[PDB]
């Protein structure tokens, strides 16, 4: 969704279930390479920051596929930074 | 294919698995001199600047194995430049 | 802000939080190619000579955007700098 | 378009995103052997240098072509020279 | 304090309650992005390499919060090394 | 073609691939005595002064060849000139 | 061979290996202050376009020494040329 | 030798390391005046053109000390005017 | 052995022990200097692409000592690749 | 001392303490921005290579205190090298 | 001795005592930024990596001390490496 | 200071903390286009060789002022050269 | 000015931006094919010999215009001359 | 040696261990100012072809230094060039 | 020295140091429009041919002074020429 | 100066640098019309010959005042031709 790349500051430094989330989008969209790039630098913004490097390479029905993933592992986090 | 060419500008800001693709055109294409050239300038479009630096030496029947090695590592990228 | 080109010298050498400035600068200024290549020379202060080289395209109503960034990111910095 | 030629010392000095423009304009004005003249010099003004370098050659239908490539890639370098 | 930087071998290899002096830094100079950084690499000297990591974006009025918080956490090794 | 001769101030000053534009008529019209003579005096407009220099030489069936060359370089230069 | 000659435009602007070509080629025609002569002019075309210019001086049992090496460096390009 | 007036078309045509050619020759034949006359007129068959300008002051003696000269630079040029 | 080369693409994706891999090659191969170059960049598939790095250099008397290495290692992955 | 330059292959292959050596030369020798850069190239020879890339700006009075850090941490190296 | 040294992969994957290995190597040849780094990536074999890192730095009158370290230690592992 | 133009082939191969020098420089005497053509030729004496070739279009009131740049950097190797 | 006439012989020896100034003049004085021919003889001096090879043509109200360019380009070296 | 000169194609194509060979020739060939320019253009032929570019003003006394460097560092590359 | 015009065709191919032999020469004979026309003609044997172009103007007081630099970088090369 | 008609053959032969006595001597004695005459006929010795060409209109007042520009320039060409 837009709402990735609107709020791309907040879901770095706010996001805390990083590893829940790239379970989630394993396979979908992350590759095992990209799996794996993600979880180091272990200030978990870091991977917040590396998850976001491969966003540009997104499109919209897969972008609002980790919208899900965020509302599924959330549920305030995404109703807080719509509120 | 032309795809490749037509998507230039595309491919250099858009692909995001490019030490994968340097595998899959190892050999075929890409010897260990070319090989060794891609893989530095660490931003990640400017891997692909350096992968279509080799490309003007190149005919269409070895072009479009790099669309069969795009398929096989994204499969959405491509089809959202042709869709 | 022309606090960010008066205190070129110190902003080099004493930011050392580039990986979040990055993200608030993020598709307001700096593109994709931009952002990936301010990652790299592992260097922390030259993460920031990286960040000064696309600084000359930049105009009044966005180099003070980066001063709003080093406002939320150090407060310190920013204090320490003007006093 | 006209803003490319009366704005020529300031677009060398200013552009920092010149291997982007390289990738819009090539192809449509920038041939191989023009594109690879402009990527080299290191310092990103003699680019652009290499780059108005060709521009006598081309006409009001494609210099306005990489008024909305800088468009496209800056938005705020072509205001601030407008305004 | 100056303290902090004169010791900086010493408040290395000879600190050992690096978790607790985080702590006390979180919000006041530690961020989130850095304070996750800093719990890794886990010899312990190697988390004050981290934390002297953002010093230098330091001034004068938190580097000595730090002195606090080693007089709150040792009491001796503070002693130690100004006798 | 009379474009040629028609147009022969702006070909001078405005054709800025002329290092291609001696390959394609290398062999057909210019030795390697004529090839080497126009590799210098390193202005651009004085490299089409030394082919211009060649011309009267020249009959109808091969300065169209030129003609032709310049519609696979420019494309936008000859239109220009036409329009 | 009279591949080398014929295809002179082709081998310019559509050779991108040039530097295992001059290893290839060295000792056996390039001498060092011809070798160095072609590395330079950082647009690979240039690069051909100096090591034509040593080819006049090259007879028939060592232009073919050159296919040779196109052969096995490329082996696609000698092929797309051909057919 | 007879060689380089017997070749002199050739050899005008088709030699093309002349600047190797004059050091080999500086000191022995050519002056620092002839030696500076013959590095201008930069298409490099108009340099042997200079070079066979002082060629009717030499005796037998010298002038098959540049038939040496053309066969450690050459080897190649030599063989395919003599077969 | 050629095994090695030939299955480059799948031998970097689908080794998984390369740690017991590096010990094996140790002093027979492996240098302290390669050692510990291989042992960065933690994505494992890149410990493969920095140890296929060194291959060029070898021979075929210990490219097969690799082989070795695999069997006594994995012994369904060299299976696997060979049915 | 000489015993730096001397030894320069033996202490870049065989100083495996570089963490503690960059710590005693901090301030003294090494700047921030000189410590920073020491500290990458996960290789642990390279970031001797990296240390030994400042030592020419050194004097004698600061080269034997680099050998008083080597005899506190090593103590066995140093003997080693001159036995 | 030397037997450290040849036997080196088969210290890593069979040594089951490493705690008290540093223990006994402490002080005489592992410093306590050296001893807190191997107690880390808790695969036992890992230990033994990052014991045989530190190794490259060490002289033959303390390789034997680690020699007399795993006698005291073991005595059944040196004599079935010797056997 | 004189010091800069006496010591010239000393400062261009014993300087190590060029980055540092340019940020020091710049505003004062370094422009834009000054400040990205020393940042090239990897080898860091040529980036000296850099600096010192915009040196002769500078006057004594700013010759001093590297001085002082080199004096705060290094403080070692300005007296070694004094000395 | 009178200022560029009398110091005729120190602004060639001592400009070193003269490729800024090539384009604070272009347009105004320099055409394209004067701005082509300034950029060669890569003796920085030699630059300047080209550019007071186009001097005697100006008037006062112009060459006054590259004294403003002089002193928004330099600023001492201006200062140095009328000092 | 003549081994040097003679396997020029294939010590640039696979020597891969550049970075321990130039600790061996620094001071006694490889001055500061070219250990520097060898360690760019980081695809690892290319360290290779900037070692030989300084190769012809070797003597015979000192290219067989680097056969020796050679053959401790690799042992078999040396070997399976003269098989 | 008479060594320096006797091995002028030895010292133009086989010198591989002219940045640092120029350095040595600044100041005590070229000036620096003498020291920035050498540094052009990008093979490195043209940078000899430019530095022998002002020798003529030479006494032998201070070409034996070229003759102390060839000695202190080379040391081979003029001992490979006396032998 | 009398030494400059003295030394006439030896002023032509042996000064190599003509282009800044030129400058020198502009407008003191050479008119422009007189400075584009000589420079011109690219032998070095030859800008020398149509230099003291204008000579015989000279003075002694004006004659010692190119002396003083050869003792600035050269100052061992003049000691020499003296001694």
């Amino acid at each position: 969704l837009h709402f990735i790349d609107q709020h791309r500051a907040a879901l770095i430094a706010r996001v805390t279930n990083v590893e829940w989330l790239l379970d989630a989008l394993y396979g979908k969209v992350l590759t095992d390479e990209q799996y794996q790039a993600v979880r180091a630098e272990p200030t978990n913004p870091s991977k917040m920051r590396k998850l976001f490097s491969f966003t540009p390479a997104w499109n919209w029905t897969c972008k609002d596929l980790l919208l899900q993933a965020l509302r599924e592992s959330q549920s305030y986090l995404v109703e807080d930074l719509e509120r």
